[PDB]
């Protein structure tokens, strides 16, 4: 027994993968996630142009989670396009390169560009929509005619097949709005629920000081603070995307954390702050403990459970 | 050294209360937060009529929180009001009533009748603006105009000092908007940060079941969880909003954790989830924790560190 799957038309040993931000802005680090056990790996979230980030110290990890105001830092497309042109080692595993240009106009210019890698070599395009934080109005996820705009344009400018990263949402007015845009677009085959959950405050008693040193110490939140919030967005995403996969990411920790995910719809599931704190070699445990948990259960395909968490009455 | 606080116009022995919705709904429960140690309370989210709320299990809590989706089930607005008026006993300590209409005119026919008990007794009001509206539109104040309308009404309506009880945000330009709304309303003199996290889903892996009945498992999350969210608003407000109070609300289960939602800004400090579970005895801990901490760090009273959290450079 083994948790291979199929899906956008590659083959992958098993659903696990990194999340974007983690362990993939260097060369380094994507050979490292290529030889490790995921089924998966996704790049840096890249600008046209390379970026320092923001004033460190930027992530702070905690028992229960993580803080995060990295602002972006990454080597610019350029390096990720060559690296999934000349460099990744495709008989290993699937590529996903995310984007995040910090205007629609800068996505287009990347899409184009990379639409004829895609086509030749297989690269997949997750395009974050979390985005950065425009400065009179909210990110563009969180308006709802900004999203449209972006995805008519990138599906204009790319023509494949791809799939966008969501910030969390808290309101079923929004799950339904949002959803809605999404099934806009037939090109959008799959939908990654979540990104951070926007502008927590980690605050240290001891010395009374806020954690990160950016925007006053407020950042993304990962780890076990989101994962009911992870599973609500990917269970809602599921029940109103019927024609698109969901992916699942936030608070993955073990097996079960993976096995709940998947029950709430997801087909992929990525790995955010757990990987931060203990390395690629996570994979190989979530595969063993997820492979536990479907023993015991009687479960020998993913496609058995996705999506069939039980409702009460 | 000491807890004490003057503020609006009362004197508290000690910053915790209950959170809205916990231990408030009966005249058993009320008077059981009264007989406790608890610098004040606030009585359950009341409508004009009585309700039964949403079908059970409608509550649940784990190691680091719970979920709710308990439909605003409450005695009525003239079961509070009587309690305000003729049983409760305002030399034990201050009472807050906390109101959530289910519309504004629903808002505006209690307020008026609360103005004399107000006048005459010194309740205080925490208007709950987290609040559905009408279905398919968010939350009350997750839509700026329904909230700017809501506001006007029962500032008119009601004549007094009263507060306002808010979900939490995510976004900068949010955070932003909702304080400038707010600030155009000088009888706001105090907002209650945060609500719960709307919509987590918690899914039980033994079962592969929702945990919850109403809404298909979907509810409102507090406790660990939603600690650094709640430190995050709490600290917004504190800061955009200098002419008004901030009351924090959210995974406190120490005196470190409200020793941290005072340095972040608050003023009151109020108890859900923990107060669930560890019933009312929580507050005489809290207080020695809290004490203990300021003994520790040489602090005499809470304004002597109340806003006062560090930023880096
Ligand atoms: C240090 C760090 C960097 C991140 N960088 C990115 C990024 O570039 N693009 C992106 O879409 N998400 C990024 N994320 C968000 C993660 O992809 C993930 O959505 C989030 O961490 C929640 O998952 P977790 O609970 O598994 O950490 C980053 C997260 C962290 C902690
Ligand atoms: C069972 C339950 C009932 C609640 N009822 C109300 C309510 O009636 N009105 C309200 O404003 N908040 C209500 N809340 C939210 C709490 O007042 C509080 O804001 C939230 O739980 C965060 O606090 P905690 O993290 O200490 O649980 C309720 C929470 C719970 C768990
Ligand atoms: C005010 O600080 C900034 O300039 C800033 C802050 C956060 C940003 C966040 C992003 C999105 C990339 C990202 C980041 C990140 O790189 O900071 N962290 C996350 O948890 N999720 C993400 O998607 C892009 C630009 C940003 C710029
Ligand atoms: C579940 O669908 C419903 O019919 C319904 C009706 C009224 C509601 C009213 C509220 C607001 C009162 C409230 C509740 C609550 O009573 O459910 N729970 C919280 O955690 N915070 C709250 O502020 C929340 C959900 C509701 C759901």
């Amino acid at each position: 027994m083994c948790l291979k799957l199929n899906l956008l038309d590659h083959v992958f040993a098993n659903p696990f993968m990194n999340a974007a931000g983690v362990l993939c802005s260097t060369e380094e680090d994507l050979r490292c996630m290529t030889a490790s056990s995921s089924g998966a790996l996704v790049s840096k979230s890249c600008t046209s142009a390379p970026r320092d980030g923001n004033p460190e110290p930027r992530y702070m990890a905690f028992p229960l989670g993580s803080i995060n105001s990295m602002g972006l830092p990454n080597l610019g497309f350029d390096f990720y396009l060559k690296y999934a042109s000349d460099l990744h080692d495709y008989s290993k595993k699937p590529l996903f390169l995310s984007i995040s240009g910090l205007s629609v106009e800068e996505n287009v210019a990347m899409v184009r560009r990379l639409a004829p890698v895609a086509q030749e070599k297989g690269v997949l395009l997750e395009l974050n929509l979390s985005c950065p934080n425009v400065p009179g109005k909210p990110q563009v996820a969180y308006d709802f005619e900004a999203m449209r705009t972006y995805l008519q344009q990138v599906s204009l400018a790319y023509g494949l097949p791809f799939g966008v990263k969501m910030p969390p949402y808290f309101d079923i007015a929004h799950f339904d709005t949002a959803a809605a845009v999404l099934n806009e677009f037939p090109l959008v085959k799959f939908v990654t629920c979540v990104n951070s959950v926007g502008n927590g405050l980690v605050i240290d008693a001891e010395s009374e000081s806020v954690v990160i040193k950016p925007k006053q110490g407020f950042g993304g939140l990962g780890g076990k603070y989101i994962l009911p919030t992870a599973l609500a967005n990917v269970n809602a995403f599921y029940r109103r995307c019927p024609d698109k996969l969901v992916f699942g990411c936030g608070g993955v920790y073990s097996g079960e954390d993976a096995f709940l995910h998947i029950l709430a719809g997801a087909s992929m599931v990525q790995v955010g702050t757990a990987l931060q704190e203990e390395g690629p070699g996570i994979f190989t445990r979530l595969e063993d403990e997820l492979l536990e948990i479907m023993a015991r259960k009687g479960y020998r395909t993913l496609e058995e459970f996705r999506g069939r968490v039980k409702t009460i009455e």
